[PDB]
């Protein structure tokens, strides 16, 4: 699955109920974004699916270089995704939207290119 990626690296991510921000190592790939703990993890810490989904740029009262994936269609509509928890657990996400913080103002623009790019590329796009 992680073969073949359209893009790889750092990325600071707002949580969803609970707002903490925290480093993942991402992998955008099968229009998915698959985020990690640590690198060499085999497992991912959570996969968010990017159909149906739109991106745009916000500003942060902390962190720099900010964009969101959220819903378009549906307001407040939970984005549908998936993700680990300590205890073993395997359970669907809470984000109304995705808070994202890269390492520069650069990198920022690429992630956005490359994951509006994979959105637009997806044969089911808008069905
Ligand atoms: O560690 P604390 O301070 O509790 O914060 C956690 C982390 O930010 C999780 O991120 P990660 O999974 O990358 O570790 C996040 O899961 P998401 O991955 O869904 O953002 C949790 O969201 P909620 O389960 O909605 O609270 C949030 O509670």
């Amino acid at each position: 699955t992680f073969f073949n990626p359209d893009r790889e690296g750092w990325l600071l991510k707002l949580g969803g109920r609970v707002k903490t921000w925290k480093r993942r190592w991402f992998i955008l790939t099968d229009n998915c974004l698959y985020y990690f703990e640590y690198t060499t993890d085999k497992e991912p810490r959570g996969i968010i699916p990017l159909e149906n989904l739109s991106i745009r740029e916000v500003l942060d009262p902390r962190k720099p270089n900010c964009f969101e994936l959220y819903n378009p269609s549906h307001k407040g509509q939970v984005i549908k995704a998936c993700k680990t928890e300590a205890d073993g657990r395997v359970v669907e996400g809470n984000h109304v939207v995705y808070r994202i913080s890269a390492p520069s103002p650069e990198e920022k623009e690429e992630w956005m290119k490359s994951i509006k790019a994979s959105i637009s590329r997806d044969p089911f796009y808008d069905m």
